[PDB]
C-alpha cells in the first residue's frame, strides 16, 4: 500500500515544491483532458528541461490552493514508483500481483486519485490496455518526443488512449518572469543578493550563445552557479587574509628556523624578523577581526531572511486555517519590524561590507559563461588591455610588413571583444590574395599563438583534398544508414566541442562548388547542419582563407594589375560560383605585396634565433659578421620568388659544413663559433 | 509556393524572416534547408530518412519530423 | 541543482587523478567550508552485476543502495 503510495499534494502542502509562473493554457488543456470520460489521459510532449514535471507539481499547487474547479476538489495525485515496482519480484507474477493490487485500490479509490506516471517508456501494460480502453483509470503521462517516436508509435493500443500536450519552449520575457518567481528560493538557499540586470542579461546571453540546451533551465543553472560561487567566495578565506596568511606562515616557518639557534649570539640577531612578526600579527589580526564582524553581519541578515520565510510559511498556513488573528497579525505584525531592522541591516551592510561581496551581478555571469565556452565580458580589460594595445607589435614580432592586413584582423578582434558584431554573423571571414612571399598561414599561426597561445588549436583544412563530389562526405559527415554515419564530419565535431575558435582554410582554388556553397551557409547566418541531424553554431568563430588566385597570375602580371583588376581576373574563376552573396558576404579582401630587402634581413635574423636554440641545446653560439649576413642577404633575394630562398639558402650554405664539423667531433662544446668568411663561401670557425 | 529570382542584396532571406517574424513572431520557427548540399544521390535519405534496417530509419529526416 | 559535473578530455589527461588530488585536498582540510568532513566514495559496476539472472534482483540492489 504505502510502498507505492507517493503523494505530491502533501509535498506542495509542506512547501517542499517550487512556484510555477505564467502557465495557464496548457494547464487549462490538462483540466479539459481531466474532465473527459474516455481517452481521458494526457501525455506531456516537450523538450528536456522545458518544465513538464514542474507543470504537474504546480498544478498540484493550484489544487492545494483550492484554485482548481469544483470537479477537482478533494482529488489527489500520486506519482508512480517504477523503481519500487521492480523491487522484489522474485518469481513470475508477483509483479502483476502488485500491479493488480494497484488496480484494485484504484478501483475502490473510485475516481478520487488522478494518477501521474512519468518515464512512460518504462511501463506490463498488457493488463492496462483494457482499463485504458474503458477509461476506468485516470492517469497522466509525461515523456519526450523521441520516446514518442521509438516507444508509443509502435503500439496502436496506446495512441487510442492518450492525448498530446505540446509544451512549447517558453520565451525570453516569460522566463524573466519565472526567474522573478524563483529568485526568492535561490536567494534564501544561496544566502546572497540578486539584481535584476543579472536576470535580464542571463536570459539574453543564455538564449543567445548556448544553443545546445533550452530555456528556462539553462539560465536557472546559471543563477545556481553564480550564487553558489559568490557563496564560495564569502565562505572561503579572503585574499588579504590568505596572502597575509602566506606571509605570516612563511614568517612562522622562517621564525621556526630562526628561533632554533646554532650560535645564539649570531642566529638570535633575528630582532627584525620578530618585529615584522608582531607587525604582521597586527595587520593579520585586524583584517581577521573585520572579517569576523562582517561574517557576523551576514549571519544576522541570514537569520532575518529565514524568519521572514517563517512568517511566509505561517501566513500561508493562515490561509488554510483562516485564522483572522494570524492573518491580521502577520499582515500587521512581525514583518513591519523585520522590514525596519532588515533595511537598517542592509544600510549597515552599506557601511561595513568592505572585504567581501554579496550582491551577484552581471560580471559574475560573464565569468560563468566564460567558464563554459570561453568569452568573458568584464575581465578582458585588465589583463587583456596590454596585448590588445600591443597587438600589432605582437604580430610584428613574428610577421613583418603587410600592415594593412594587421590592421584588418586587429580591427576584427576589436569589433569582437568590443561588442560590435552582428549576432547573426561569424566574427571574421577574410580572403588573402595577391602574390605570396609573405607567410599567410604564418600570420594565421601568429594568431594561433596569439590568442590560443599555440598553433595546435587552429584547425586547418585543405581545399585541394576537396575537389570531389565525395569531399562533403569527408568534412561534414555521412548521410544516414551508411558507412561513416555515426561518426560525423570532424569540422562540425571540432566546432561543436570548443565553439569559438579559428578555422583555417587553404588554397581555395581546388575545391568543389558545393563546399563553396556549404561555405555559403557558413558565411551567411553562421550555422550549419550535419548529416547526423542537428545544426552547429559559427557566429563567434573566424574563418580565414589563404588563396592563390592572385599568385596564380599576379607574379606573372606584375605590370598593370590593380586591386580592382585583380578582383576581375579573380572573378574569372571566382565569378561563376562566388556571387555577391559570396563575395559580398566575405569581410575583407586582403591583397598582399612583395618584399623589401630589409624585411628579408629581418626574416633572416628571425631564423637565426631558433638555430641559437639548437645551439643552446648543445652548448654553442654563432657569431656572424655583418658582411656574411650581408652575403645571406644578397643570396636570398629573388624578385619573383620573394624572400623565400632565405632559409634554404642559409642552411644549405652554412649548415652543411657546420654539420660536417660537428659530426666530425671537431667542434668542442663550451665554445663560441664565429661565421668568418674565409672566402666567399661562409665558414664556421671555433 | 513561390520562386524568387533576382539580384543580390534584395532581401530574400529578409523577406522570409519578415514573414516568419510576422506570423510566428520569431525568425527561429522558420525551417531552413539548403539545397546546395544536395547534389548527390544520398540527399533524399538525408532530408527524408533511411530505408528500413538502418539507423536513420530509426531517426528519420528533417522535413518529415519537422512538419 | 545540476549538482553533478562532467569531466571531458582525452584519457591520461588526469581526470581520475583530478578526482584523486581533490580528495587529497579534502583530507588535508584545505577544502572550502561545508565540505569539511563530507566523504567521497567511488561506485563501480561489477559488484552490481552479480547474480541477477531473474528480473527485479539488480533493480532492488540499486534501489536499496539509493535508500
Ligand atoms: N515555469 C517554470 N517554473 C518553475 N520551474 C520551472 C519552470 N519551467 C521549468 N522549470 C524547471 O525545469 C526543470 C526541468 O523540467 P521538468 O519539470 O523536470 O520536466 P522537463 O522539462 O521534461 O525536464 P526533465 O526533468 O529533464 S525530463 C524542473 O526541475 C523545474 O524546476
Ligand atoms: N614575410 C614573412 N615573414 C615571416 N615568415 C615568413 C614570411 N614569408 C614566409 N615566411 C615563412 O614561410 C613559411 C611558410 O609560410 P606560409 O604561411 O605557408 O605562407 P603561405 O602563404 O601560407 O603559403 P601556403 O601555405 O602555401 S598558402 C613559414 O616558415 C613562415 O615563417
Ligand atoms: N531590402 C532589404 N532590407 C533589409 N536588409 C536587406 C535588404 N536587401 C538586402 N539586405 C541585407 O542583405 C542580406 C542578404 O539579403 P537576403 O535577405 O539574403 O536576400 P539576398 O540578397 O537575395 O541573399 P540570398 O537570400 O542568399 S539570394 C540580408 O541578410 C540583409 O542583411
Ligand atoms: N596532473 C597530473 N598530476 C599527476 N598525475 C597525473 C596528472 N595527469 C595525469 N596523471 C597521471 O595520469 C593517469 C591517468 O589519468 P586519469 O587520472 O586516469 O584521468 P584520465 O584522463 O581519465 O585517464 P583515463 O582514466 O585512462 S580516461 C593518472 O592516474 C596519473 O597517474
Amino acid at each position: 500500500l504505502k510502498k507505492y503510495t507517493i503523494d505530491l499534494t502533501e509535498r506542495a502542502e509542506q512547501g517542499k515544491l517550487d512556484p510555477v509562473i505564467g502557465r495557464d493554457e496548457e494547464i487549462r488543456r490538462t483540466i479539459q483532458v481531466l474532465q473527459r470520460r474516455t481517452k481521458n489521459n494526457p501525455v506531456l510532449i516537450g523538450e528536456p528541461g522545458v518544465g513538464k514535471t514542474a507543470i504537474v507539481e504546480g498544478l498540484a499547487q493550484r489544487i492545494i490552493n483550492g484554485e482548481v474547479p469544483e470537479g477537482l476538489k478533494g482529488r489527489r495525485v500520486l506519482a508512480l514508483d517504477m523503481g519500487a515496482l521492480v523491487a522484489g519480484a522474485k518469481y513470475r507474477g508477483e509483479f502483476e500481483e502488485r500491479l493488480k493490487g494497484v488496480l484494485n485500490d484504484l478501483a475502490k479509490q473510485e475516481g478520487n486519485v488522478i494518477l501521474f506516471i512519468d518515464a512512460l517508456h518504462t511501463m506490463a501494460g498488457n493488463m492496462l490496455k483494457p482499463a485504458l480502453a474503458r477509461g476506468e483509470l485516470h492517469c497522466v503521462g509525461a515523456t519526450t518526443l523521441d520516446e514518442y517516436r521509438q516507444y508509443i508509435e509502435k503500439d496502436a493500443a496506446l495512441e487510442r488512449r492518450f492525448q498530446k500536450v505540446f509544451v512549447a519552449e517558453p520565451s525570453v520575457e516569460d522566463t524573466i518572469a519565472i526567474l522573478r518567481g524563483l529568485k526568492e528560493r535561490y536567494e534564501l538557499h544561496h544566502h546572497v543578493q540578486i539584481t535584476d540586470p543579472a536576470i535580464v542579461a542571463a536570459a539574453t546571453l543564455s538564449h543567445r550563445y548556448i544553443a545546445d540546451r533550452q530555456l528556462p533551465d539553462k539560465a536557472i543553472d546559471l543563477i545556481d552557479e553564480a550564487a553558489s560561487s559568490i557563496r564560495m567566495q564569502i565562505d572561503s578565506k579572503p585574499e588579504e587574509l590568505d596572502r597575509l596568511d602566506r606571509r605570516i606562515i612563511q614568517l612562522k616557518l622562517e621564525q621556526q628556523a630562526l628561533m632554533k639557534e646554532s650560535d645564539e649570539a649570531s642566529k638570535k640577531r633575528l630582532d627584525m624578523l620578530n618585529e615584522e612578526l608582531s607587525d604582521k600579527e597586527r595587520q593579520y589580526s585586524e583584517l581577521e577581526e573585520e572579517w569576523k564582524a562582517e561574517k557576523a553581519s551576514l549571519s544576522g541578515t541570514q537569520t532575518i531572511k529565514a524568519e521572514l520565510e517563517q512568517a511566509k510559511i505561517a501566513i500561508e498556513q493562515a490561509r488554510r486555517v483562516g485564522d483572522l488573528a494570524r492573518m491580521s497579525e502577520l499582515q500587521y505584525g512581525k514583518i513591519p519590524e523585520l522590514e525596519k531592522q532588515l533595511e537598517a541591516a542592509t544600510q549597515l551592510e552599506g557601511k561595513t561590507m568592505r572585504l567581501l561581496r554579496n550582491k551577484v551581478t552581471d560580471a559574475e555571469i560573464a565569468e560563468v559563461l566564460a567558464r563554459w565556452t570561453g568569452i568573458p565580458v568584464s575581465r578582458m580589460m585588465e589583463s587583456e588591455r596590454e596585448k590588445l594595445l600591443r597587438m600589432e607589435q605582437e604580430l610584428h614580432h613574428r610577421v613583418i610588413g603587410q600592415n594593412e592586413a594587421v590592421d584588418a584582423v586587429s580591427n576584427a578582434i576589436r569589433r569582437s571583444r568590443a561588442g560590435l558584431a552582428d549576432p547573426n554573423r561569424p566574427i571574421g571571414s577574410f580572403l588573402f590574395l595577391g602574390p605570396t612571399g609573405v607567410g599567410k598561414t604564418e600570420l594565421c599561426k601568429a594568431l594561433a599563438n596569439f590568442m590560443f597561445d599555440s598553433d595546435e588549436a587552429m584547425v586547418r583544412i585543405d581545399m585541394s583534398e576537396f575537389m570531389e563530389k565525395h569531399s562533403v562526405s569527408r568534412l561534414v559527415g555521412a548521410p544516414p544508414g551508411y558507412v561513416g554515419y555515426e561518426e560525423g564530419g570532424y569540422l562540425t565535431e571540432a566546432v561543436r566541442r570548443r565553439p569559438y575558435s579559428v578555422i583555417l582554410l587553404d588554397a581555395v582554388e581546388k575545391a568543389h562548388p558545393d563546399v563553396f556553397n556549404i561555405l555559403l551557409q557558413v558565411l551567411d547566418d553562421g550555422r550549419l547542419t550535419d548529416g547526423q541531424g542537428r545544426t552547429v553554431d559559427f557566429r563567434n568563430t573566424v574563418v580565414i582563407m589563404t588563396s592563390n588566385l592572385g599568385v596564380r597570375e599576379t607574379e606573372r602580371k606584375s605590370i598593370g594589375l590593380i586591386h580592382q583588376d585583380n578582383s576581375t581576373d579573380a572573378m574569372e574563376e571566382i565569378k561563376k560560383i562566388f556571387r555577391p552573396e559570396f563575395i559580398n558576404r566575405i569581410d575583407e579582401v586582403v591583397v598582399f605585396h612583395p618584399l623589401g630587402e630589409q624585411h628579408i634581413a629581418s626574416i633572416a635574423q628571425i631564423q637565426l634565433k631558433r638555430l641559437y636554440k639548437r645551439l643552446e641545446e648543445r652548448g654553442y653560439e654563432i657569431h656572424i659578421s655583418d658582411e656574411a649576413l650581408k652575403l645571406l642577404s644578397e643570396n636570398g633575394y629573388d624578385p619573383v620568388y620573394g624572400a623565400r630562398p632565405l632559409k634554404r639558402a642559409i642552411q644549405q650554405q652554412i649548415e652543411n659544413p657546420l654539420a660536417q664539423q660537428i659530426l666530425s667531433g671537431e667542434l668542442v662544446p663550451g665554445k663560441v663559433i664565429r661565421l668568418e668568411v674565409n672566402e666567399d663561401r661562409i665558414v664556421a670557425v671555433q
